[PDB]
C-alpha cells in the first residue's frame, strides 16, 4: 500500500497471555497549573513487541471488575518511534491523560518504576506512516493525539535512516487547553530549527490564544489560518492527513472544510470518503 505495511505485525499478545513488560520511567509532562495530568510512560519490551509508528498497544490494567473478572484492555496510540525513546529496540512509551473514576489512566501514571504492565497487541493498521519519503504528512491532533505523531516525527528527524530519508512537508496541528497542557513542545521545537524546510509547527491553545475575529483558538481555528493553504494541498497526491485525540475534534475539523469544498462546489462528506478510500485521510479519535 501507499503506507508502510510491509509485513506489519498485529495481535502477537492476545489479552489471555498478555506481554508482562515492565515500567522504566514515568513523568508528568504537563504543567503544575494544567487542567489535568497526561503522563509520559516507557515500558521494556526488550523488542517483543514488532510495533510500528501509528500503531497502539493494549493494557490491561492490574485489578478486577464488579463480576469477579480481570479488566478489559484499553488502548493507547504508541508516543515512541519503532526503536523508541532510548534507540535500542527495546522499549515503548505512551502518553496517557489521567481520567477521574478511570481505572487503566489511573493505574498507568501512578505506575511505578519496576512494576510489571500487560501488554497486548500491538494493534493498528489505519495511523501507519506513507512509504513516500517526499510525501506531504499533515498531522493533526489533540492532547494524547499527538502521541502517534511524535512517533512519526521521530522517524523523520530525530533518527538515521537509510530506507527512510523525509524530505517531504510534516506539518503538525496540536490543540490542547492552556500551554501548561502542550505535549512534547520542546521535541517539536528542536525539530523545527533542525528541518525548517521539512517541518512546519502550529499549536491551537483554546483558552489562551484567539483568532482576529476573536474566537476561541480551537485546531480548527488554527487550521482556517492556512485553509486555502491546505485545501490546495489536500489536492495533490502525495498529501496524508491524519487526525488522532479526542472524538469531539472530528466535528470542528470538518464544519471548517464543509465550508471550502462548498466554495469549488464538492461535498466535504463525499470528498473525504474518497480521500480514506485513497488512504490520504486517516482518522483514530476516542471518548
Ligand atoms: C485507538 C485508541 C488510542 C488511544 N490513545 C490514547 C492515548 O494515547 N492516551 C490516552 O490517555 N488515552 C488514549 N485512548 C483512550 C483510552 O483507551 C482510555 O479510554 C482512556 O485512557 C481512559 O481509560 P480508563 O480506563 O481510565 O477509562 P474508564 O475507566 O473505562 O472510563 C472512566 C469513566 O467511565 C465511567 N465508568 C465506566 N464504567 C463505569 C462503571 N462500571 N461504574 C461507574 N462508572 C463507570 C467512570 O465514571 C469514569 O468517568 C485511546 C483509545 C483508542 C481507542
Amino acid at each position: 500500500s501507499k503506507k508502510q505495511d510491509e509485513n506489519i505485525v498485529v495481535n502477537k499478545f492476545k489479552p489471555k497471555e498478555p506481554y508482562v513488560g515492565r515500567c522504566l520511567l514515568n513523568t508528568k509532562i504537563t504543567g503544575d497549573d494544567a487542567p489535568g495530568e497526561t503522563w509520559h510512560m516507557v515500558f521494556s519490551t526488550e523488542g517483543e513487541v514488532p510495533y510500528r509508528e501509528g500503531q497502539s498497544i493494549g493494557i490491561v490494567p492490574d485489578g478486577i471488575d464488579k463480576n469477579g473478572k480481570p479488566h478489559k484492555l484499553r488502548l493507547y496510540s504508541i508516543a515512541s518511534s519503532a526503536i523508541g525513546d532510548f534507540g535500542d529496540s527495546k522499549t515503548v512509551s505512551l502518553c496517557v491523560k489521567r481520567v477521574p473514576d478511570g481505572v487503566c489512566s489511573n493505574f498507568l501514571c501512578d505506575l511505578k518504576p519496576g512494576s510489571e504492565v500487560k501488554i497486548t497487541g500491538p494493534v493498528g493498521k489505519e495511523m501507519l506512516m506513507p512509504k513516500d519519503p517526499n510525501a506531504t504528512v499533515i498531522m493533526l491532533g489533540t492532547g494524547t493525539g499527538i502521541a502517534p505523531f511524535r512517533s512519526f516525527l521521530w522517524k523523520m528527524f530525530f533518527e538515521k535512516h537509510e530506507d527512510y530519508q523525509f524530505n517531504g512537508l510534516a506539518w503538525l496541528f496540536l490543540g490542547v487547553p492552556t500551554s501548561s497542557s502542550l505535549l512534547y513542545k520542546e521535541e517539536f521545537e528542536k525539530m523545527k530549527e533542525k528541518a525548517p524546510e521539512n517541518f512546519r509547527l502550529d499549536f491551537a491553545v483554546s483558552r489562551e490564544q484567539v483568532n482576529d475575529k476573536g474566537e476561541k483558538m480551537y485546531i480548527q481555528t488554527r487550521m482556517a489560518q492556512y485553509a486555502e493553504e491546505l485545501w490546495e494541498l489536500l489536492k495533490k497526491d502525495n498529501t496524508f492527513v491524519y487526525m488522532c485525540g479526542l472524538k469531539g475534534m472530528e466535528k470542528g475539523i470538518d464544519d471548517i472544510m464543509v465550508s471550502l469544498a462548498a466554495k469549488d462546489g464538492i461535498d466535504w462528506i463525499e470528498y473525504k470518503r474518497t480521500l480514506k478510500k485513497a488512504e490520504q485521510w486517516n482518522v483514530e479519535v476516542y471518548w
